[PDB]
Parts: C-alpha cells; structure tokens; sequence
C-alpha cells in the first residue's frame, strides 16, 4: 500500500494477473479463425473483465451481441469465469458452540458464490459503457466457467466448441426475448410413416464436457426417428437419426426402520440433460420433452441392470454383495461364484429393494443448463416460488397444445422439493484415466469399509443429518473423500439434490401419451403372483347385567 | 387443572413388521386445582382434555426408561425381551446402555400410537360423572 | 392398597409389565394372569378369584381392598374432535 | 380354548399428534 | 488493527529459484480494515506485512534414568516479507 510509495524502490514486482490476457489473445485468434472459415457471423464482440480496475473476486470473459428490437436496443451477455490458482481468496470463517467451548471453522468459497447480484451489475454498467449504449437493455444467457488446471495452449477445440456453444446460446435468448414459433410435439409427425423409438443403454466409461469434464453415467436414454421404409437405400448410412439424451445412475438410501417392507430404496439421479449433437438450437420446451424419456427407465426395471455383475472383472468399487453386511446374516453375499446367477439375483432384488425406484435430479447453477436449473431451484421454494411454477406450466402447456389442469393443478401440489443436500463437484485421476468424484456412492462407502457399521453410519450421517451444520457436513464429505479415493481429488463447483415430486412425473408422461406421442421399444417358476387380488372380504351372514344407580341429572 | 395418568401395556394376539405389544394409557383421577372451591360439569371436559396433550413428545414413554442409580426392579422394562426373537431378557443398567439405542427397542417392539383409557369408579370423588359416563 | 416396606403403597402397581418381571422365564404362567384379566369365556367370579390369588402371591400379606372399579376405552375420534373444537374455539396453550 | 390376547384394542388408535401452539440464496433470471 | 494469524503446512516453501524449504508453522501479520458498510466482498487488498517459517525438534538432556526426559527446540528456517512490498 502506502510503503512502496513511502520508499519507492526501482523496479516493479507482481501486480498482475496473467490468466486474462492470453485468453483473450486465443479466443480472438479463435474468432478469426472461425469467421475466416465461414462458420460465424462478425456480430458480436468478446471483452475482458479485469478484477483488477474494477475491484471483483475474479477476472472473466464476456461474449455480448446486440440487435434492436422496436427500437430498443438489448444486448445479451454470456460471462466465461476465470479462476486462477496464483492467488488465494479470504475464507469465511463460522462460530459454532459445543458445551463450554467455541471454535472457529474456515470454510472455503466456490465460484457460484462469486457470480452474485453485485457482480452481474458491475458487468452489465461495465458492458453498457462499453458498447456507448448507457440504457440498452442486458439479459443474461447463463454462466460458465473455465475449469482451472487446463493449459490453453493445447486446449484450442474446447475451446472453439466453447465459444459456438456460447454464441448459440446468446441467439437462443435473444430469439426468445423477441418471440417465435414454440416447439410443439404436433410437428413431430413427419406425415410419412416413420415411428420414434427409445434406446436404453448401460455405461461403465463416463461421459465428458464440452471442457473435458467427466460426468459420471452408468444409464443412457435415447430418442431416434426410425424411418426405414421398404426398399431403403443408402445401407450402413445413417443421417442423424437422434434427438435427445439423458444420463442417470441409480443410488441406494436405506430408511430409518427398526430389525415385510425392503430395507433398502433405489433412488434415481438425473445429472446431464442435453438434445442431440446435429441439432443447435436450445429452448425451454425440448427440455421437458427430453426429461419425459427419465421415467421411461422403469418398462422393464432397466434401472436394476448396471446392480448386476460383470462376467471377468470385478472392481470390487459397485459390488453389490456388500448390501448383505447389515442384512440377518452378519457376512456378505458372495458373488462371481459357479452357483450365482440371475435366477436368485432376481430374488435377492425382490427381498432386499423395494420395487419402485425414486427421481433426483442434481441441479447446478454455474452448468450448461444453468438458465432451467436456476428456474427450477427458484420453482423449489423461495420468494419467487409463484411465478417460477407459473412460468414452468405456461411452457409445459405450450408443448404439445394445452389443457395441462387435466393432469396437474399447481396451486395446491408441490412441483420439485429441496433435500437440503449440497453436492460437491470434483474429478479423481484414477490409475488408468481420470474419472468422476460422484462415483463414490453408498455403496462404495459401504464396499470400503467391510464391516464396521458405525463408521458408514458417520458417513451417512455426514451427507444429511439436519441438526448438523453443513460447514461441518462439507468437511467431513472432504475427509472421506480424502480417505477412500485418493489423493488426486480436484474440486471444481457445487451442487444441489432435490426431489420431484411422484404425481408430477406420472402426470406429465401421461399428457404427452395423450398428445399423440408414441414411443415403441422392447426363467424359472416362482409363484402366482394373481391368485391375491381376488379375496373374500366378509364372512358368511346366517340367521343362526349393566346394574345402574341414581342419576341427578335424569 | 391436573391430571393423573400411568401407561399399561398389551399384547395383541398375532402368531409368531407390526411392533407386538400395545401401549394403553389408563386415565386414573381428573380433578381442579386446590384453591378452586367450585365443581362443574363444564370444568371436567376442559380438564380432560389435557390428557391428550401428553402425546406432544411422546411424553409417555418417559417413566419408561431406566433410572440412574437405583433398580427397584418391579417396572424394569427389559423384562419385554422375554418373549421376543431372543428368548433371554435385555440387560439395562449397563455402560453401554443408553437412549441411543432405547428408541430403537421402542421403535421396534412398541407401537408408535398410545391408547387412551379411564378407571371409572362409581363411589369415587367423581361419582357424578363416572355414573354418567358409565 | 398395600403396605409396602417403607410406605403404604397403590394395588395398581401390580400390571403386565409387573407380572411379566416376577415371573422371569415361565410363559404359561403369566399367560394364566393375563387370561384370569379379560378372559370373556371364564366367569367374571373366577375372574376375580384368580387375580385376587395372584396380588397376594405376588405383592404381600398387607392387601387391603376397599371398592370396585371399571375400565373404559374412548373413542378414537372423539379425543381428536373435542381437541380440535377446543383449539378452534380461541384456546392457545404453549409448551416445550 | 385357551386366551390369545386382545383382538379389538387395536380399532382404536388415535392417528393424529397433539396440537400446540408451542439461506434460499438466489440468482439474476432472464425469465423475470 | 494489525491481526497475526497461525498455519500448520505439509508441503515444503519453495525458494525464489525452486530450492525445496522446510516449513510446518506458518505465522504471518495482516492488516484487518473491516469496517462497518465494507464493500469490495471477497476481494482483498495486499492485507499482509511478514511471514515466518518455523518448525520443531526434539532434543534431549543428558539425564540418567519429574522434569521430562525431552525438550522442544524450535528452528527458524526463513525470515520473509510480502509479495508486494519491494
């Protein structure tokens, strides 16, 4: 501060940020490039937003394009942030109490809490100025930030994949704010006799960002247009028959019952949402439309099919012989043996796991989605919790015609529920390529630790115990994590779980069944399994002291 | 107002996920305070209707649970495990005992809901309400 | 009432819970106690026979009776309706 | 025939509890 | 106020040519300006004076066998200012 200017010795040291300028040099060089190739438009401008000159967290890069609309100019920015690891933001430090002592806990800050009203303000006053429009209208398109420990020398795909993305994303919101057509599933016909089909599938390799985030998946539910007609030439070629894709993994929660009911219930997780490579546009209805293909999973319990063992290998990370620790037997169900097979696979599911499978979804306000997954965190309670689930059924009621109240009323039923459960982001590098942090699960916990119940059962506590503080919640996550996985643990972002609620999904499936959506697709004896439905009730009707005292009152 | 109440509990006939046994609560005397010298009918209704206030916290488990330093050994509730899938008896009044796994006994060989139940007596201070409930 | 070493105690403290610790591991026995309460089969004199052997088997010599009582159960939906229309009615109680 | 236990105690049992009187940070939306 | 804050490291300081320090406790002296209406949140200013790297060792008095047998020696490794200040 004032002591270099006190003394005032030669030379100058630091003071500067180094992760700014280079972005931008690559990001125009990119632009060039891509508008030489005549793959964009030059009608929109890249800036830089130094932390330095204008007093913020962190520096980062903003992709403003501009039209007029009536004669009101609006401009739409997609903020890229730039966190660096040269430089260490304070911590936050919480009190808590514990009999006759107080301690102090440092806790750590993650991106989302930077991006706040202040920020987004300083930006917008910053672009108005800059552009020489003072009172243009600013929308946002959604953040997204750029990882740290990425070189950006040898990064320049992601990048340019990065940079289209978020032009599109800047043309969806401004054709959006203008007004368009809505898309509805009645243009889906085609009028030539082709037909929709889902595919399920089962993953063990983890998909992949556009920055090269993995993201784990261990189900994969795909839409395709099947137009194979009589004769039908160009054999072994495919045009971009795919619309949607939607990535979930199974988790196991156990209730809290005291030893008919099984002790353990699947729970669902939705992690990425996202439409089909080929196609570039994004808007509010295809997401709706992509979700619905979640609760199709279940035609044939194929969310049980990744619980089933490989034939070969053996992680030992998913065993799913661990469920038998706390079961009436002490020891653990034995796998990869000669006997083992699907035929008492089927009834361990049956006497261990309920039939009915549970839907979460991970919402994050920093991700791709990041504009629907605000909305429907706003939609899960809050001061704007009326509008948001006005806004949800208006969109629902544009796809596919109208008369959603048939099916749902909103104004006394709940739409989405939050857990109060906070979900690290993170990658672990594991011996053979980087992977997921979200792979340890219940299961892997209960896998590591064989049969020392009182350590798991800290564990679950850790992740949802209301009486607990998430400050200390997060840390001891950070511990086991530590502990289990490795030490190549990276942290990247936070997210939040909640819950949908089960006659919304139901509702929802039913009404596009009834829109004109049709969507085909695809052992020993044990019981019957209808003899119980019919059962008489009654029985059979055939013909075949109390002394008292004096009352005042009669 | 004040109120006196014990729990008894019953086992309902069922042959060996449902708890075994039933908790019944007996409603024993119901009586104003004593500075109050007046007795109606209007005053016993409001008096009883405290009794169902005991289920705020599950207040009545409470005489339940071993006291610390003594054992009459006449309410001791670990004679419960007699009949249960062990044929022993658990053994309260140990280190290792405590309330973090007493809810779980009540949770498991309890059910959760009380029953509500009253000791009319004809030739009791209240004889001109237990009559007419009678 | 019954005279207990230190004071005069309550005949009621004798119940299920009662007979099942000083009967340790005799099931027949106690099932004979709680069928001598409400079996409706057996005459309501053995009845009263029965459980006045068993007081003295269990309890003491001091037993001393003075009346007669009977036991009713309330409806289950009656508690609830007359506490609701007392809360209904401006009746505000607060505690822990 | 010898006794069972208590068949009918179980038709009544009160189903409700008794009665006294005893963060959400947000984010810019483009939508409002 | 001027406010000292302590630290307790396991990766080695480095010096100004990659050359590895040992260090386990970590005392540094910052400036804390919170003032009432602070604005600038999660920005800082170059709030920060001195940094010293000490650590630990064990000695023992030769005794023959109430005082105890070790005694603790701390060892000051290096002795730095800010960054920023030059």
């Amino acid at each position: 501060g004032g002591i270099n200017s006190q003394f005032t010795r030669s030379g100058n040291v630091q003071g500067g940020d180094a992760r700014a300028s280079e972005a931008l040099t690559v990001f125009t060089r990119l632009k060039e490039q891509a508008v030489a190739q005549q793959d964009l438009a030059d009608d929109f401008s890249i800036l830089r937003f130094d932390r330095d000159q204008h007093q913020v967290g962190w520096s980062s890069l903003v992709i403003a394009k501009q039209i007029s609309l009536n004669g009101q100019p609006v401009i739409a920015v997609r903020p890229l942030i730039l966190p660096n690891n040269s430089i260490e933001l304070p911590k936050r430090k919480t009190n808590i109490v514990n009999g006759m002592q107080t301690d102090v806990i440092e806790s750590d800050i993650d991106v989302g809490t930077v991006f706040s009203a202040q920020y987004f303000n300083r930006l917008s006053t910053y672009v108005q100025n800059t552009l020489g429009k003072p009172g243009a209208k600013v929308v946002l398109a959604g953040p997204f930030p750029i990882p740290a420990d990425l070189v950006l020398k040898d990064s320049e795909l992601q990048l340019r994949n990065l940079l289209i993305k978020s032009v599109n994303a800047c043309d969806d919101i401004l054709a959006l704010h203008s007004g368009e057509r809505p898309f509805t599933i009645a243009g889906l016909k085609g009028q030539q006799g082709e037909t929709l089909a889902a595919k399920v599938d089962i993953r063990t390799q983890p998909l992949h960002d556009t920055v090269g985030n993995p993201i784990r998946a261990d189900i994969v539910v795909t839409t395709q247009r099947v137009r194979r007609n009589g004769q039908q030439e160009n054999e072994f070629y495919e045009t971009d028959v795919k619309l949607n894709q939607v990535a979930m993994f199974t988790n196991l929660e156990r209730t809290p019952q005291a030893q008919t009911p099984a002790p353990w219930v699947a729970s669902v997780v939705i992690t990425d949402v996202r439409n089909a490579d080929g196609i570039q546009a994004n808007t509010p209805e295809m997401y709706w439309f992509a979700l619905s293909n979640a609760f199709r999973s279940t035609h044939g319990h194929a969310w049980a099919r990744p619980f089933l063992p490989m034939t070969g290998v053996a992680k030992d990370m998913k065993d799913i012989g661990a469920l038998g620790w706390m079961s009436a037997l002490r020891n653990r169900i034995d796998t990869k043996a000669a006997n083992f097979d699907d035929a008492q696979f089927g009834q361990l599911m049956l006497s261990q796991v309920q039939p009915n499978p549970v839907f979460q979804i991970d919402l994050n306000r920093m991700g791709e989605t990041a504009q629907m997954d605000s909305l429907q965190l706003d939609a899960a309670g809050g001061p704007n919790a009326q509008k948001a689930a006005a806004t949800i059924i208006r969109q629902i009621n544009n796809l596919g015609g109208g008369g959603f109240e048939r099916f749902f009323d909103h104004t006394t039923q709940p739409i989405l529920e939050r857990t109060g459960q906070v979900i690290d982001l993170g990658n672990w590098f594991d011996g053979d390529e980087k992977r997921d942090r979200r792979d340890l699960d219940n299961l892997a916990a209960l896998n590591a630790a064989e049969g020392n119940e009182n350590e798991f059962w800290g564990f679950y506590g850790a992740q949802l115990n209301p009486n607990l503080h998430p400050d200390l919640r997060n840390r001891q996550s950070r511990n086991y994590d530590r502990q289990y996985l490795g030490s190549t643990v990276t942290y990247t972002g936070k997210a939040e779980r909640c819950t949908y609620n089960a006659k919304f999904i139901e509702a929802l499936d039913r009404y596009l069944a009834e829109a004109g959506l049709q969507i085909t697709m695809d052992q020993r004896f044990m019981g019957n399994s209808v003899i119980g439905n019919n059962m008489v009730s009654g029985q059979a009707q055939v013909h075949s002291q109390y002394q008292t005292g004096p009352s005042s009152f009669y």
